[PDB]
């Protein structure tokens, strides 16, 4: 008709949301001013109109999997396996097409351990620890392929229907969750980017939705911070409406108590800032979750957290 | 209003929903007749009017995840630990609650394969395949506690966060995925069920979401079937339309082509019947979905697919 179709956000608590950057359930809220640090996520990044950026796609438990099938062993290397990759429904990566990677592609630098499965043409299955470094120059899913290990030397077949099941981090040392792959390996720029995010408004900071993720071993609390929930995203897409200004002003409140809790801004390219000083992880009640109130623009002073 | 809010579904293809009984993307449709077998799936019970039923939650990466804390090996048992369990946001179960056991929990029987891993309070951090049977008296979540057997003897710390990821089956022995586990163990009846579901009209037949899922070990394509997708059970929790009648319409239509290619009756239980004989799996076009047309009831007769 003459006027546009409410904006609107789905009402999930805390509890209800799933992390657009890993497969796993929201923890907690975050936030913490990126003075050196360059935030630009590439999974769980959607403008508010629905528009999916980078290598965003709707299946949360796809977030940081691969699909393909296992080429050859690779060469000089024992327990080191050469993946070529297709789309998470299996259809052929088009490596031409304007993404940074396959859709789903893990977005962060680090060793990924997982669980590798094969169910041969015959139906002859197996499953493995597996961990793919996606910080090493032959992490290339952008040109098709990635290289896999495994503990077990000999049996992985080849030329077979593969899964990656990601369940954390090998290891915390080269893990920076900022930092993005080289999805075209080595010597090579990514392309097709969603934009790096920054909080404009002076005294502002991005908040994340935060989730503490497993790691093989060591001593850490590795984190993954997205900037939308991975529901947020799905209802963005079904959605799909026009956005009035460039920031949608959104009010944390719990149901049952009625009263907002706190104030912020949700940014057109499909980010959230605050008025807060210095990092400090967000405890709200399990009731709450986030209300739209109604558009405002950057110059839009908040109250203070 | 005066009016009842227009019932709804998602607007998503087969190759952006997920199972709403195993963390895995849906692979295909599927129908079969139930002439042995008795249809009463736990995970994935969703009234169409958005009443929750059985041990269903929102979270699609939590289905068949646990949380908890492993409080003691098991007497006379090397490689087997025994774990308290808590709801999957960690909160504490509440064992006398009406439902059949903590929400997320797996229904049905088998031998489930994953990764169990752990962050202790001091950070330190570890991560171990493990295997859970759900078939054993020794399963009683009900109760809030289930054992969890791995192949690491030792390295498994007591009194420490816990969460299992769960990635297949361990093996295709044993595995029926319309046997319920006894919740509650051995000699203990399940409690506030979701009542079973069967297609009521001579001729037609439940039209089921199927996933193909991993496995460990051996020779089978063992699979999931669920009633509804995990993408609408979200969303029929967020919109909460009234029913107008016991059946709603349903056509599965490409959008592009415009045309309908089949059409099946939605039933207000959360469950889809179509018309056909045997067991046939069902492919469609990527661009299909199913679209809500209008209500009818049990007396409909649909076209034949």
């Amino acid at each position: 008709g003459p006027g546009s179709k409410p904006f609107t956000l789905p009402i999930l608590t805390i509890g209800e949301l799933t992390n657009s950057r890993f497969p796993v359930p929201i923890d907690e809220l975050y936030t913490s001013p990126n003075e050196s640090l360059v935030v630009q996520p590439q999974n769980g990044r959607c403008a508010l109109d629905g528009e999916l950026q980078g290598t965003t796609q709707l299946l949360p438990t796809a977030i940081c999997s691969f699909r393909g099938r296992i080429n050859q062993k690779v060469s000089g290397e024992n327990h080191v396996w050469n993946m070529q990759v297709t789309n998470i429904n299996g259809t052929p990566f088009d490596p031409t097409e304007d993404v940074p990677a396959p859709l789903g592609t893990p977005d962060f630098s680090g060793k990924l351990f997982g669980v590798l499965s094969q169910r041969d043409h015959d139906n002859a299955c197996r499953s493995h620890d597996a961990v793919i470094a996606t910080n090493s120059a032959k992490f290339t899913p952008k040109l098709g392929a990635i290289q896999i290990g495994t503990w077990e030397e000999d049996d992985v077949h080849i030329n077979q229907p593969t899964k990656f099941t990601p369940v954390g981090l090998f290891e915390d040392g080269g893990f920076n969750q900022w930092t993005l792959p080289n999805y075209s390996g080595a010597l090579t720029l990514n392309m097709g980017l969603a934009p790096p995010v920054a909080p404009t408004f002076p005294g502002e900071q991005i908040l994340f939705f935060r989730s503490h993720i497993p790691l093989k071993g060591g001593v850490a609390d590795p984190v993954i911070d997205c900037l939308l929930p991975q529901e947020w995203i799905q209802h963005l897409y079904q959605e799909s409406a026009p956005s009035q200004s460039d920031v949608a002003l959104i009010r944390f409140t719990n149901p049952d108590t009625g009263r907002v809790l706190f104030e912020a801004k949700l940014h057109r390219s499909g980010y959230i800032t605050v008025a807060n000083t210095g990092s400090r992880p967000i405890v709200v009640p399990a009731n709450g979750y986030f209300r739209f109130d109604s558009w405002v623009n950057q110059f839009y002073s908040l109250a203070p957290m």
